[PDB]
């Protein structure tokens, strides 16, 4: 938990997590030249230190769930162009990856996990949305309550997730549920989307 100096990568936009008191983060993924960090950021105003290929350097933030968390007393300081960083194009791949659903559904222990997977059907049932999800490995569902029932997607349209916790089940019955920290994009078809 020491200072990291560690290139942006991505980050989302800030969106309400907490919709009573309107509390707000952004999620980011940062990288040194050794490791790929997941970051939850509860300071909105960082938003601009949090910009991809910036090399910024964090101190004083918390470990929780695999996340560091960013919070208001956390230094965030920007890093100068004299340090120059190479991250590895393999490491940067290695944030992208999508994990594969017959290892996801078959976890013995839970997990939060970060993935776009294809909508195959979706299902609402009251207050809870399932989306079976499908790869070339299998399917599973993704459950959703709270802010996201309201997301638009359709058969066919992608969930990129981020923060999801799996929910291991028994039979490879396991779920991704959405949590507190849960965002979602929604990557429509073309057949889906909007179009002018």
């Amino acid at each position: 938990s020491d200072l990291k100096e560690v290139m942006v990568l991505n980050a989302t936009e800030s969106f309400v997590y907490e919709p009573k008191e309107q509390k707000k983060m952004f999620h980011a993924t940062v990288a040194t030249e050794n490791e790929v960090f997941r970051v939850k950021v509860f300071n909105i105003d960082l938003k601009e230190k949090f910009t991809p290929k910036k090399i910024i350097a964090i101190a004083n933030y918390v470990c929780r769930n695999g996340f560091l968390e960013v919070y208001p007393f956390t230094l965030v300081a920007d890093v100068n162009a004299d340090r120059n960083m190479e991250i590895p194009k393999g490491l940067i791949r290695s944030a992208s990856v999508t994990p594969k659903i017959n290892q996801l559904c078959s976890q013995t222990k839970g997990s939060f996990v970060n993935g776009v997977f294809e909508v195959h059907k979706k299902n609402v049932r009251g207050e809870f949305t399932y989306y079976e999800i499908q790869d070339n490995t299998g399917k599973m569902e993704v459950v959703v309550h709270g802010r996201l029932t309201t997301i638009n997607c359709e058969e066919g349209d992608k969930l990129k997730l981020t923060c999801f916790e799996l929910a291991p089940k028994s039979g490879n019955t396991g779920e991704l549920r959405s949590v507190i920290h849960s965002h979602i994009k929604v990557i429509k078809t073309r057949k889906n989307a909007a179009a002018s």
